[PDB]
């Protein structure tokens, strides 16, 4: 056998980003700091992945043809404890690439910056989500967090970031979502509590009980 060496591939397929400034001074403030009510970023997921539901629910009246990609709207968690992540799934209308890259690295600038004026002046964590940027709030429970998403328009795409100031995006080869957005936060050592069925379910009927959307836990 001869021996080739490809020198040059299709395109890069990972690549690494900056935040803003102010996202990353948000997430820094988050991942770092003490807040006594850490459940919040559940409720801040379930949010957003609602509000994905109901983005393709509305276009799915006027195409019924958005939905060859899944028909169910739903969002699923699974804990997961022998590796210590939690997963979020929901059927929702999912992010091209551009916007994962742009929603997540770059336009939250606002609502970031406005949320830690916010903050100066006697806000405190529970409100992220009235500034639009409720996502990070994932980092007060998890060191590391990925998000897999896939929009009828585009290919299914990773994003990831530890918070250390970077984020990275690559072509996701990996199980088929067909439509949505997937989160996985892998939990700090001290927040294992959300890998629990008792807790986790607390804390969704604590916060999320008037989603319009079925909830299932799969423990
Ligand atoms: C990465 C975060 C921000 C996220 C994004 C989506 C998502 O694809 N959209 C698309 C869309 C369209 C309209 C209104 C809102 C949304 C949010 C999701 O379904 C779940 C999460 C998890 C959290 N928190």
């Amino acid at each position: 056998g001869h021996m080739p060496e490809e020198v040059h591939h299709g395109e890069e397929e990972v690549e690494t980003f900056a935040f803003q400034a102010e996202i990353a001074q948000l997430m820094s403030l988050i991942i770092n700091t003490f807040y006594s009510n850490k459940e919040i970023f559940l409720r801040e997921l379930i949010s957003n992945a609602s509000d994905a539901l109901d983005k393709i629910r509305y276009e799915s009246l006027t195409d019924p043809s958005k939905l060859d990609s899944g028909k169910e709207l739903k969002i699923d968690i699974i804990p997961n404890p022998q590796e210590r992540t939690l997963t979020l799934v929901d059927t929702g209308i999912g992010m091209t690439k551009a916007d994962l890259i742009n929603n997540l690295g770059t336009i939250a600038k606002s609502g970031t910056k406005a949320f830690m004026e916010a903050l100066q002046a006697g806000a405190d964590i529970s409100m992220i989500g009235q500034f639009g940027v409720g996502f990070y709030s994932a980092y007060l429970v998890a060191e590391k967090v990925v998000v897999i998403t896939k929009h009828n328009d585009d290919e299914q795409y990773a994003w990831e970031s530890s918070a250390g100031g970077s984020f990275t995006v690559r072509a996701d080869h990996g199980e088929p979502i067909g439509r949505g957005t997937k989160v996985i936060l892998h939990l700090k050592e001290d927040q294992t509590e959300y890998l629990e069925e008792r807790r986790v379910k607390e804390v969704v009927k604590k916060h999320s009980q008037f989603i319009g959307y079925p909830i299932t836990l799969y423990l």
